[PDB]
């Protein structure tokens, strides 16, 4: 599914991401825009052979099992294909674990390089939430 901006903000809000670990909703919308262009079916291979999955590009090296990332972990205890669903629950629940692992949203390279230090509230401006 390709979400609209405000549609995704509302879904993320209902799933408890607004100010989760101190990250306002616009941070999560901004990260999703630049990780996946709001497309739940996004996939992208990494140089080390791992793959990133879904709206928040969660990587199989640590967080999910895809059966083809040797020596990896599965810390969210999910198949990576679950992260491609039109229902974002699994992506959101795994992201809560990632953002709590000590580095906050810096775990998402695109957030650090494209969202951190910008006016992220613009990403939710106009939305009925
Ligand atoms: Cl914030
Ligand atoms: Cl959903
Ligand atoms: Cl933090
Ligand atoms: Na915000
Ligand atoms: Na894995």
């Amino acid at each position: 599914k390709v979400f609209g901006r405000c549609e995704l903000a509302a879904a993320m809000k209902r799933h408890g991401l607004d100010n989760y670990r101190g990250y306002s909703l616009g941070n999560w919308v901004c990260a999703a825009k630049f990780e996946s262009n709001f497309n739940t079916q996004a996939t992208n291979r990494n140089t080390d052979g791992s793959t990133d999955y879904g709206i928040l590009q969660i990587n199989s090296r640590w967080w999910c099992n895809d059966g083809r990332t040797p020596g990896s972990r599965n810390l969210c205890n999910i198949p990576c294909s679950a992260l491609l669903s039109s229902d974002i629950t699994a992506s959101v629940n795994c992201a809560k674990k990632i953002v709590s692992d000590g580095n906050g949203m810096n775990a998402w390279v695109a957030w650090r390089n494209r969202c951190k230090g910008t006016d992220v509230q613009a990403w939710i401006r106009g939305c009925r939430l």
